[PDB]
């Protein structure tokens, strides 16, 4: 009764392995990984406190290539497979998705323990926006940081910058090549590269100030162009390859983060601390409560983030706003009539106090965030095992919990025909979100405790967005003027665009093409140019 025999035969077997030919040795490095996860998947199946896990053929991609390319169709064929909790494989990681109320809450409520939102992101967005900010700092100096910017976002500053974000807007159709409306009464633009100029130049001009809005009519503006294209979702994998356009992005940063630190020191130098925008406002008001200053640096990087953040969610939001008013002359003609009447036929200025007394048009950007999410997933990663309740589930840390309130948005179950485009759907309900109950604080103001209305385009909790009325007033203010200048149509043939969501913003498919036309041919955008 000899067992050597065959460990003799174990070690004369992994001597002729180490000399097969190299053309199987390669062949056996292939096989032997996708055969081992394949039996893998089958033993996992088997496990009672596991999320179901989508099945794949490729290891480590997963499910990466159907996930990214149509992810809102994979999360329903997902769900009537395994219902509202199941996980997939994704490019070296596992996403435990929880679709639904519930999902937002297991999610957007978590404990700080359990999940981390710095450990998921600051891959993507510190080598963009720059160090020790946002994501790259512990959750309570993120908390913080809400709180200095959210400081600079009040009714007395949106006051401000609407007549601001409204001279930018007529001087944009005065001056770019894509209106000249002193010149032409008709033309075509497309909406993907009129609105992200727009959204910019608003932005710019409200947050950053005139100095810094004058910046982007120069060469200067080409760096936003590269600190732009360095935020990809293949940092999200291949963060910091040394390759070139990672290098203009480096540069971008490192020269665009220096522009405004040039400004804030000179006017600390000059005592010039007024409160005319975000820099005034953080130069007077970024000490933690454990009395450290954010520096100079870690103050610009604070503003690249903000105007990144609020660049992308805002210029697609304004371009299918676009895109379906232009199939619906109804709308336009019902948001003109508002504008008449709030405004007096216009023999009254747009103030962000009238602004508040249009809710139609308040409506239609509530109505295009529900169609329009500009990101389709938020993720954390798992820091300790969770128990998913009234389930047997555990997702062990180092997991990824992942959780799309946009998903719910286009559901018929809690919005009666959730893929038409019905503003009215929001009568008498056009406020940007409601705090349906009790509030709470997480370090930047009382925001809303339950995390669970199925329309949640902010989000919430403590990663909960502090842009929405500021993204409002720019669209707001944005969109009225549209309105009160232009009617706009489709080409022969065109319709709204499907949503390109490989940019991991839901960006419309380009060119997404729109014809305008002047309400008074014979009107005359002023000031000299
Ligand atoms: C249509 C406009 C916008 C939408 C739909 C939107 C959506 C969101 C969502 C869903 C989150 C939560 C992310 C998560 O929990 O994983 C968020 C966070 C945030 N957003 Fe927005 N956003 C918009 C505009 C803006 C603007 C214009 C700004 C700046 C002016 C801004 C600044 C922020 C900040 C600072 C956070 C905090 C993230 C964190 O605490 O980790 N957002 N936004
Ligand atoms: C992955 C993350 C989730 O949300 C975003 C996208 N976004 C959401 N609203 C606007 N942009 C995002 C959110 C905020 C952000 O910038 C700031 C600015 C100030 C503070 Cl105090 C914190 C952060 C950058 C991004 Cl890129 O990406």
């Amino acid at each position: 009764s000899i067992v050597g025999e065959a460990l003799e035969y174990v070690n004369i077997g992994l001597s002729h392995f180490l000399a097969l030919p190299l053309a199987q040795r390669i062949s056996l490095i292939i096989i032997i990984p996708f055969i081992y996860n394949i039996v893998w998947q089958l033993l996992y199946s088997l496990r009672k406190d596991r999320p179901p896990l989508v099945f794949y053929w490729i290891p480590w991609v997963g499910s990466a290539v159907v996930y990214g390319m149509k992810p809102y169709e994979f999360f329903e064929e997902c769900q009537k497979k395994y219902g509202d909790i199941f996980s997939f494989v994704l490019l070296g990681r596992v996403m435990t998705v929880y679709l639904g109320p519930k999902g937002h809450e297991f999610v957007f409520n978590a404990k700080l323990a359990d999940v981390s939102a710095e450990a998921a992101y600051a891959h993507l967005t510190t080598p963009v926006f720059g160090k020790g900010v946002i994501y790259d700092c512990p959750n309570s100096r993120l908390m913080e940081q809400k709180k200095f910017v959210k400081g600079a976002l009040t009714k007395e500053a949106f006051k401000s910058y609407v007549p601001l974000i409204a001279e930018e807007v007529y001087k944009y159709f005065r001056d770019s090549k894509n209106f000249r409306l002193n010149e032409r009464t008709t033309g075509t633009i497309d909406v993907m590269v009129t609105q992200p100029e727009m959204t910019i130049f608003t932005a710019s001009r409200s947050l950053l100030g005139k100095e810094m809005r004058a910046k982007l009519d120069t060469d200067f503006a080409y760096l936003y162009s590269d600190l732009d294209k360095g935020f990809t979702p293949i940092n999200f994998v291949f963060p910091n390859l040394p390759l070139e356009h990672y290098r203009k992005r480096d540069h971008a940063q490192k020269a665009i983060s220096g522009t405004y630190m040039s400004l804030i020191k000179e006017r600390r130098k000059n005592n010039d601390i007024q409160d005319r925008d975000l820099i005034d406002s953080l130069m007077k008001n970024s000490t933690y409560k454990d009395g450290v200053k954010m520096t100079d640096q870690e103050i610009a990087n604070l503003l690249i983030g903000v105007l990144m953040g609020g660049q992308h969610t805002s210029a697609a939001t304004s371009a299918w706003i676009l895109l379906h008013l232009a199939e619906r002359p109804d709308v336009q003609q019902e948001l003109y009539e508002e504008q008449m009447r709030v405004l007096d036929g216009g023999k009254k200025e747009l103030t962000y106090d009238l602004l508040q007394e249009m809710p139609l048009l308040n409506q239609t950007i509530k109505e295009t965030l529900r169609m329009h999410h500009p990101l389709h997933s938020l993720f954390r990663k798992v820091m300790k095992d969770m128990h998913v309740p009234n389930t047997s589930y555990v997702i062990p840390a180092g997991y990824h919990v992942l959780v799309s309130p946009g998903y719910t948005h286009l559901r018929d179950e809690y919005f009666p025909n959730a893929h038409q485009f019905n503003i009215h759907r929001w009568n008498n309900d056009s406020a940007s979100s409601y705090s349906v109950g009790e509030e709470v604080d997480y370090g930047f103001g009382a925001i809303s405790k339950g995390v669970s209305s199925p329309y949640l385009p902010f989000g919430g909790g403590r990663h909960r967005c502090i842009g929405e009325h500021f993204a409002y007033c720019q669209l707001g203010v944005l969109m009225s003027i549209f309105i009160r200048t232009l009617k706009w149509h489709y080409p022969e043939g065109k319709t709204v665009p499907p949503p390109d969501f490989t940019s991991m913003v839901t960006l419309p498919t380009g060119p997404a093409k729109i014809i305008w036309e002047k309400r008074n041919p014979e009107q005359k955008i002023g000031g000299r140019h």
